């Protein structure tokens, strides 16, 4: 639903190209346009990946959730320079906003990060450009589905080896849709685009 609260505004510059913010992003985005959110709406790093639109005094801007705001209270938005400023007056310092959480963004099609350290015997995931919540990330283990457990800093994780050769992950979102990725490759640090969406272009 619709949330009532504030922003205040914080930055992560123009960050580094392994890791920004709570949930791990491969690099700031180049609009500038992200937030961190409280602890609760943070929910494990479930928010990461999400977007939220955000209305201010001068309009409604878009922002990734990228961080977490140990010291945000519900409702209260920790908004990059670049969204604060979109919505309001920088030196008012604290602004009044309504934000929801968007409902299938507009964003390229998914594709697959895997961790540094990551091998047969352990890795770990980051699931990009999925748009919404995921609820489920699991590799294929010849018939059955091997289900990795979500971590807080926006990857998700193998209980258990997987198979040698290339992977196939189906990642499910928070409204039971699935994508199904094969051909993915145990190659840490690289972004690896897939065909795949939870949604055509509209």
């Amino acid at each position: 639903m619709t949330t009532h609260g504030r922003a205040t505004h914080y930055s992560l510059g123009q960050g580094n190209t392994i890791a920004n913010g709570n949930c791990s992003m491969p690099a700031v985005p180049a609009d500038r346009m992200y937030v961190a959110v409280s602890s609760p709406e943070y929910s494990g790093a479930a928010a990461c990946g999400t977007f939220l639109d955000v209305t201010g005094p001068k309009g409604t801007v878009r922002v990734q959730v990228a961080d977490q705001c140990h010291g945000c209270e519900v409702g209260h938005l920790n908004l990059s320079e670049e969204a604060f400023r979109a919505l309001g007056d920088f030196n008012a310092g604290i602004i009044p906003i309504s934000y929801v959480t968007v409902r299938d963004p507009a964003g390229p099609t998914v594709a697959i990060r895997v961790k540094e350290g990551s091998s047969r015997w352990w890795a770990g995931l980051q699931v990009l450009n999925a748009g919404n919540r995921i609820d489920r990330v699991e590799i294929q283990a010849g018939r059955q589905w091997l289900p990795l457990t979500r971590t807080d800093y926006g990857y998700w994780v193998t209980p258990s080896p997987i198979q040698d050769g290339p992977l196939t992950v189906k990642v499910t979102d928070q409204y039971g849709r699935a994508v199904v990725l094969p051909g993915l490759r145990m190659a840490p640090g690289e972004i690896q685009r897939t065909a795949s969406r939870f949604y055509p272009v509209h």
